[PDB]
Parts: C-alpha cells; sequence; structure tokens
C-alpha cells in the first residue's frame, strides 16, 4: 500500500458558503465569459490578454498587482480584455511546489484546507475589485472550490492530450485554450478542442465532496494557444499552418499566442520580441490572432525554495515591461481595427 | 451550467463487499507484485509479458482468453511472467467509447454502475482461477473499485506527462509502466518515472466515495514502455539511446518494449516482426529488456462498432501467432541466461 | 469533549449490494403491507399476529423458530396474517444491550459493521423463504439497511410521544404501530398517529450514508398497540374507551392488543390469559381488534447477558405455548366470522 | 415510497467555517458550561436561570431581547447564571411550526439550509457580546451545526424517555436537563440520566454530513427540570418526592424547575405565582433547587400565524417587565439562601 495516510478534506461547499461570490464578482465573472466569448466569434476584434503571474505564492504581492493590472484594463478596455491569472496549481516537470492550493505554507506542510481558503478568498478579491481571472485547471477536484469565480481556463500542455482534462473542458463554464504539446505538437490541441467540443459522461466530485456520474453538454469556447515546442511557434507561416490545421479540422482558425515558455525559449525578456512580432502581425492586419499570453509580476525575473514581488517558479517581465507591452498591443489591435 | 446532469456512483465500497477478493485472487496479486519486483529489481532473470486484448468489451471471450493464457501461464512460468491485459477505459484520440466501465453496453447508455459491477467480477474471476491482471489507469476515480486486483498498471502515452496521473502511480501497490509519449519522446517518461518515485500529496476519492487529501511513498517499481512514436523505438539501437538516458536520470536502465500501436505501424500481424527484432536481442544478452506489451485476442484484426472475439478497438494478433510468440520469447529467455 | 471516538460506517447502499432483496423476498414484502393494508382498511376480516423473539441475539436460533412459524403460518392462513418479530434494535429503560445491530458479540465490542450485515442477511433469509418480518424502528440511521424487507413495523412506547420518530414512520413503506407510552396514556399514540398521518419535511441520511432534507408524504396504515400502562389495558372496558377516543380524534377505531409486557404484568405466562380474555372479546364479536402482539420463542423465559432458545431481553412464552395460542386466536377469528 | 422528496443539505463544516466561533464566542460558551458544573457539583450556590423565548422565530426580536437580558445577566451575575433560551427546534403535540431551522420563512416553505445559517448566525452573534445559551436538542443531525455555542441543553418531555435522545445527551459537551414527562413522571427523567450517565456506542451523522458509529464517554452533568404533569410539580411537597427519588436512584438530590408548561397550568401568567413559592423555598433554605427555567420574551402572550414584533408565536410567555421583576426576585431568593 503506497498510501501513507488519508486527511479530511472541506468540500466545495464550505467553500463557497464562507466566501460566497458578491454581486459585483457574479457580475465580473459573467461579462469577462460573454466578452471571450464574442472574440471568439468573431463579433468583437479586441484582443483577450491573459497576463499575470507564473504561480501565485503571496496574496499580499497578488493583490497589488492586481490593482495596478485593474487600472490599465479600465484604460485598455477599448482595445483588451484583460484577465488577470490567477494559477494556483502548477505543472512540475517532474517534482516541485506544485502551487498555493496544494502547498500554501512553501514547506512542505500541504495545508491544502488552508490552501483552498486562501485562494478562494483572494479569487473572490480580485474578481470583487472587477478584475477577471483565468486558472489552469490541472487537478480533477479543485475545479468545484474555484470555477465559477474564474473566466478563462487553460489545459496545460502536459494535459491537453488526456482525456481526462478533455472531459473536465467540456463542462467548465467559462472558454478553455488548449496549449500545444512540449515537443510542438499542434495536432494534439486541435483533437482536445474537437474532445471538448462533445457530450461527455465520466466521474467527478460534486460540490459536497462526494463522486458521481456527470454529463456535460461540449464546450464550443475552446482554441489553441501556441506555446512553442523545440523551437518557437509564433511567426506567420507557424501561425498560418495553425490555421488550415484548424480549418482542416472543422474549426476556426484562431490562435491565441503565449509570450512565454518555449515561445521565449526560457528568455523571459524574450517575451517583449515575441511581442513586437505578434503586433506587428496585429497591426498587420491579421484577424485570427484572437488572444496572447504573458508572464508577468511586480519585480522581473525569479527565485526556487524570499523576494516580494518576484515568481518562485518560471521568470516573469516586472511590471514596467507589463505596461509597456500592455501599451503596444492595444496600439496594434487599433491599427487592425481601422 | 455546462453540466447536462449528475446521476449517482456505487461507492468502491459497495464494490468491494458485493466482490470481495477470494483468497486465491488475493494470492494471485500477491506474488504477481513480488515477481515484477524481482524482475524489477534484477535478481530474477525472466520476462514480464502483458498481453491480451486492447480492450475488453465481452466477459465471455475474455473469459475464455483468460483461460486459454492461464495454460500458457503456467507451462511458461519458468522465462516469462505472464499478466493479462484487463483494459476496461481506454484513450480515444478524439472521441469515441472509452471502455467497458464507462459504457459496457457499448450503446451510448453509460451505465457505469453495472459497468463497474461488470468490471469487478470479471477481474475477480480472472484473478482466483490463478492469472494476474493488468490495467490502464486512465481516470482518478476507478482505481479505488479495481487496484486491490491488478498485478501492474500502464499510464498511456497520452498521459504520462500529466502530473494528474504520475501522482496516482506513487500511490498505486503494483509496478507502473509509462508508455512513451506519442510522438516518440521519451523524456517524458523518465521524467514521469523520477515524479512517481516521490512521495506525492493530492486531492483523491476514498472507499467511501469522498474526497480526501492523499499523501503517498512515492513507488520505487516503474519502468518505461517503449511504444513508437513518428519512427518505430524497439531497435537496439533506440534500446541503448533509452538506457543511457536512464542513467543519466539515476534511474535504472530497463525497459518494456510494447509491440503494438506506433510500434507496429499500427498494423497488428507487424507485432510478430517486432517479437522476431526483440527476441534477437534478448537471445543476443540484452540483460535490459525487463519485460513487452502485446496485443492478442482470440481472433485476429478488429472491427467498427460483431464477431465473437475480435476486438473492437484497436487490432490484435489472433491466438496462433500469441501462443506461437509467447513461446519465441521464452526460448530467447533461455538463450539470454544459459 | 464527550466524544471518545468516531469509526467508518458501511452505507445502506454497501449493505444493499452485498444482500438484495431476491424475487421471493421481494413479494413477501409487497404481499404482507398489502395484507396489513387490507385488515387496516377493514376489507379483509383476519388478524394480524405479530409474533416472535423479543430480541433476536442469535441467527440460528432465529432461523429455527423462523421456520416452524413458517409452518404455522401457511396452516393458519385464513384467518392470520403471521408477520415474524425480527427485532434488532432494543430500548433499554436505562443501559443495557441494545440489540444484535449495536453489539452483535454481545460482550461490548460494538462490531455495529458485522451487526448490520448479520442483520440483513438474516431479515433477507426469513423473508425468502415467504415468512414475512416486523421491526421496532429505534434508531434513525439503521431504517435504511432494513425497511425495504419489514412488513411491518412499530415505535416503541418510550418514543411514541417523540416528533422524530414519528417523522420516520410518516416516510416508511410499511404499516407502522403506536404503543402507547409506558404510563398507559393513550393519548401519545393517537397524536401519534395523527401527526404520522401528515407530511414532514425534516433531515435524515440517504443510501449513500449522506445527510439530506426528506419530504414524506405522510402514512395512513397507522394503529394503536394496546401494551398496558401502571394496571393493564387489554380488557373489553379498555378497548371500548380507546375505540371512542380514536373516535373524537377523527381515527378509524381499531387495536392492536400486545399481550406482554404491562399487559401480561411482565411475566411471560400471563400472555396466555390475556390470549384468553382477547380471544373472547373477538369470538364475541370485536371487529376492531385488528391484531394482537406476542413474545414468543423457543424456549420460554429470559436470562442476563447461555441457553439456546431463550431470551436474553424479556421473557417469552416458548414453542408448545405458540403454538396453541396461534390456534386458540385462530380459532377465535373463526368463531367472529360465523 | 411514502417518500416524496430528497434534497441537499449543507454540512456543519460549512456553516461552522462561514460562522466560527469568535474568540469572546467561545469564552462565553466556556465559563457558563464551567459555571453550570460547578453549581450541579454543589462548589457555587447561584442558581441556573434558563429563561427566554419559547421559540426564536425572529433574529431582530431576538438580539433585542439579548442585550436587556445581558444586562440583566451582569447586574445579577453575582447570585445568578443566566443562560438565554435560544429555541430553534420545537416539539409539536401533533402537527405545526417546528421551529426556525425547519421553516425560518414560517410559510411552510422548509427552508433548512437557510433556517441553519440563520440560526448559526444569530447563536453566534448572542455568544460573541457574552450571553450564554440553552437549546432543546429535538433532532439529531442539527446538533453538528450548533453544539459549540450552546451552553446547556434540554431534552423535552415528549423524548426523556426515548433511547435516541439519552444517547445524544452522553456525547453532548455542556450539562444537559431533563424534563419529566408528559403526564408527570418522574421516573423517566431520573432513569435518562441514569442513561445519559454512561459510554454509548450508536451512529450519528459527522461534521462533513456523513454516518459514522460514535462511542461517546457518558455525561454526568445532567440533571431533572420539573415541569408539571396532569397537576403542577414545583411545591415543596413535590420537591421533597422527588428529592429522595433521585437519591434513590443513585443521583446527586438537585431539580431544576420550569415556571412554564405544565407547571403554569398552561398560561404564563401562572410562572410569577410559582415564582413566588418557588423563591419561598429557596430563601428557606432549600438547597436542592438548583436552577430554573422561565418563559419570557418582549411581549407578554403570544400569537397566530405582519407580526407583533417580540411577541411569541407558540407558547405564550411573560413580558420584559415581569421578566426583569422576576430575575430580580430570584437574585434576593438566593441570597437569603446563603444568610
Ligand atoms: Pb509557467
Ligand atoms: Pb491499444
Ligand atoms: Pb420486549
Ligand atoms: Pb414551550
Amino acid at each position: 500500500l503506497r498510501i501513507k495516510e488519508i486527511k479530511e478534506l472541506l468540500p466545495p461547499v464550505a467553500l463557497l458558503e464562507k466566501f460566497p461570490a458578491t454581486e459585483n464578482a457574479a457580475n465580473t465573472v459573467a461579462h469577462a465569459r460573454k466578452a471571450i466569448h464574442k472574440i471568439l466569434k468573431g463579433n468583437d476584434d479586441r484582443l483577450l490578454v491573459v497576463i499575470g503571474p507564473c504561480s501565485i505564492h503571496d496574496p499580499v504581492a497578488a493583490k497589488e498587482y492586481a490593482t495596478r493590472l485593474l487600472a490599465l484594463r479600465e484604460e485598455l478596455k477599448d482595445e483588451l480584455e484583460i484577465v488577470m491569472r490567477v494559477y494556483f496549481e502548477k505543472p512540475r516537470t517532474t517534482v516541485g511546489w506544485k502551487g498555493l492550493i496544494n502547498d500554501p505554507h512553501m514547506d512542505n506542510s500541504f495545508q491544502i484546507n488552508d490552501g483552498l481558503r486562501i485562494a478562494r478568498k483572494l479569487l473572490l478579491d480580485i474578481n470583487d475589485s472587477g478584475l477577471p481571472a483565468a486558472g489552469e485547471f490541472l487537478d480533477m477536484i479543485t475545479p468545484q472550490y474555484l470555477a465559477d469565480l474564474m473566466s478563462w481556463g487553460a489545459i496545460g500542455a502536459r494535459t491537453t492530450e488526456s482525456q481526462v482534462h478533455r472531459e473536465l473542458a467540456s463542462g467548465l463554464s467559462c472558454p478553455v485554450g488548449f496549449k500545444n504539446g512540449t515537443d510542438g505538437t499542434i495536432k494534439v490541441a486541435i483533437d482536445a478542442i474537437n474532445a471538448a467540443g462533445a457530450p461527455h459522461c465520466f466521474l467527478s466530485v460534486t460540490k459536497w465532496g462526494h463522486s458521481a456520474i456527470v454529463n456535460t453538454s461540449g464546450n464550443g469556447d475552446c482554441h489553441i494557444i501556441l506555446r512553442g515546442g523545440k523551437e518557437p511557434n509564433y511567426s506567420a507561416k507557424h501561425v498560418a499552418e495553425v490555421k488550415e490545421g484548424l480549418n482542416k479540422a472543422g474549426l476556426p482558425a484562431q490562435v491565441m499566442i503565449d509570450f512565454s515558455h518555449a515561445n521565449s525559449s526560457k528568455q523571459f525578456k524574450k517575451q517583449m520580441d515575441v511581442c513586437a512580432d505578434v503586433c506587428q502581425q496585429i497591426a498587420g492586419g491579421e484577424k485570427a490572432i484572437i488572444g496572447v499570453m504573458v508572464e508577468s509580476h511586480l519585480v522581473e525575473g525569479n527565485q526556487s525554495l524570499l523576494a516580494y514581488g518576484k515568481s518562485i517558479t518560471d521568470a516573469c517581465i516586472g511590471w514596467e515591461d507589463t505596461d509597456a507591452l500592455l501599451r503596444q498591443l492595444a496600439n496594434a489591435v487599433k491599427a487592425r481595427r481601422g
């Protein structure tokens, strides 16, 4: 038996009762979902920008970040639908700290019940300020505690091909983006969109902390996220291949480009050069780039498991580069529209 | 909101009470796990052969195939540890029938509670006759209904990179093998072994159908499964590359070779050609090929979702070649040792 | 804190899966409930006889008794609907052994999970042979494990006035009888019938071992059980007072007379004297004595927690007396009839 | 078959997370339980006074009652340990509104999840201000949502004889009092004290909303509550009868007298007459009357189901002036008993 311990877990209803969505928060989520929805459905020419830390490890810095990006959101609101990256669970290449929910105190105490309280509280506050949130849905149980406060979800490169994750995505209430695979493979994400578009029947855990059988309807609001592979995949020809690829699979030829991870070749400031290309293509009149993803924090760089506004997982651009980038992208959209 | 229905699910304890492991069943499981443990520890020289249908879709044909194989298990137990493939859940490239548990009646009725009863009864019978079983652990909730009757598990190509699956593997009581990824990537499986080797803390569902926090020990008994990519990866060249990679990563250099899927270029009869090559290597002295995987059924080929013992998912070799193969492999094992 | 321990409890569904009602078991229950319905609705002139041990403490002796009583049940079937007392939970005046479910091994080990398995098995066997069962519904959680195999329920003297019990009775699928209170009070039972006749909404535990809100419909098949008080209340005097009382309260004037407990002044053999009196009433034309209750076992008397077919709680008449009594009652029904 | 529907129920942990006991709330509960423990143990000779509405049906009127009673609690805290009656579940003689938790909105809507929220919030507020609470434990599942904020529990006349209730009482953290039975029977309550004094093993629902097997230790802090029967049973005559019966039973000879229900012949006003009799006894040296129970509200009487603000919708209560007066009488009488 390779189970050392079983410890009790507060059900989703405990967290949803202790921290109910406020009316303003319920409204943030609703609008961001239908805004992201029309960006996908043609209807609105703005760019979805999902940006924020690689991981949330500090609610204080999280909130300082939030107020600064909410400011920029209201400014750039006519060009950009800015959603903040509030990533609570992190996929490791082997082992490592898996995010705030799993180990809030960053010493290996795994106080997951606190992790969940802290996480839902923070997510409530940010959404209540009027700023929408985005998260990676990695774990299969935590979605119930958080999904109602999320306006967009990502399925990571390491899990796009997983049927379990494509099943989860077909019953989420928010739009979802599928990262291409670690090696560059586009085909797994394309399949994943088609798979998540269908109804599925599977086993999941209810708001009451009990397993049950779930039938989903399928999620039409899914799109690919170009995130690099063995080499970058943000460029025009790459984008072109993915567009004819997506049209051959029967799906809207529209992409979100992630400036980070393998697209910034692990070189975070390169995120701005990726930005320069994408902005040059947006400004060039490239309709299909529907959204982008960027990893920023208050201070650039990263640490390892302690500084204040700096990432403890992936390296991010800091706030002045963030502001700059966001301005570029908006100007590029402006140019694209007229 | 995108969930169309929630239906109740019998907890693991209902299935474990209606169908407890008999003393014979329990003994099969224990000895098979010990066996594969010595083989992986290197202090036994026999080959692990995980063979059987691609998917179980018919308990009658499955009980038949099991007694036919038990004959060969007993007949070859000094050169080979034969474990039957009792795969109840299947990973689709997009959509399709996901296995017997998910849809036992192969019309889309999703009678998962029956699915689970049928699945646990069949697994009990096969184990009680003295034949061990192997399954793919795809879903996160079904393990509790079945893992005590499983002597080896596989994590599939589409989920080896998934942290959720590596977490599951670190707390399973049986040895586990990690398929390399769909395109050929060896590195994800190597990472997966290292990942699954560590203790993890995560959320899972207990025998009582309730979520809880779980801590694992890490599973020492995990190995890679070479299953092909864009290119076959069974040859002696590939087996050296993979052994060396494992050495860099500080892992025992051992592999299980899967004769099927991308190694047999998806046409089943090529499994005999892979068999020839691998027997050649084993006989020639390759100490590292620790196990193999083959997809066989009573009748060969496959059919689309209906002929008694033919596969309804991947094409398999039929019985004559199966018997032949188990012997090519057994002779090849005698030859590797003196 | 005055809680020494919490230990896990198999959900109703574990017991209902391990021991499903067979088709015979199901038809016993259905037919007996329809029978007692027909008697309480006044369409059939037979007498309901609920007879059997005070408590079940030994499945062997219970099975022996069941065989003997089943025989008498088919012999006497034209005048009597004989239901066996299979009482698994017992109300103590202060402390004592609370029944087989609570402590199956009569040493204070409280192996309630075994208790429940033993109890449901035994109840299944008795019912499957074609003999109906009657139980006291004392505890609020155990009903889910047993009620589908019960053809009549009693609410005890010490709990008739309890709202919790009257709530339980309004949602039971079998007829229910309310004992008058310990002191003789008729009024509490009359109120209890009216209370249980109404819809109630309250909290209970589901087949899955989880609390939920329950709305019941109300149970029209409830009647009083005259069980004595500070003095006996079986005489025709008493039966007229109680019929009139029921008329005032707008209830059908019908009674079940219990020959035991305070009606037999706690010494068992007096049950035959009460039997004589009540047979004399029935024969003389008393249409209202709808049923009776008697405490019998194989061997007469009782012991203290060991002899075989002897009660370990209240003293009972033994099998010889039982056969005689049952013959007396049948003849009296035959006289009443003409 | 006879069940028309099943609806979901928030587990105890949802309520305990949304409304945790504050540090003040926790302190109130602790000291009140310790206090009643020492009265019941004979180390303090103050009188326990459990007083308040028959039923809580209005959190606004209930909070006001609580600030007034809290005021009186601090001025009389030298002779009386005053605990407020916060009764959320009510036993009906046949059918009727079963209390705030069961039907908070008093139209039969049965919004029990709201009922529980409302009930735990109110109980938290009252305790956090520093006023202890008392409830009847009628239902077997609701205890998990409320017992940590309760400083004393009662088991009603209609359930004292029920084993299920005596099992619950043996594992409650607060002292418990057992009403004698509707008809006057003392013996059922005496048995219930002895029964609740022993360890029990039974099935109950955990903080997580799941059934489990529970072993309790037995509750030493239980006492009888004289509440009348076919006749009143408050007189020193009756108190003498009941005192030797508890001794014959092996129990400390101590009683709580309830001035209401069958002791006040169901007309509320009579509670003052009972008060006079019992004060007379206490002053005269009757060391066995350990506590009392009274039903009061802001406004006297009761009313049938807009409502008249602080008035009972179940049993008739004395109103606030009579309450203040009564509490003063009792405190003076406690003074006459120690010399
Ligand atoms: Pb990252
Ligand atoms: Pb396959
Ligand atoms: Pb008895
Ligand atoms: Pb009252």
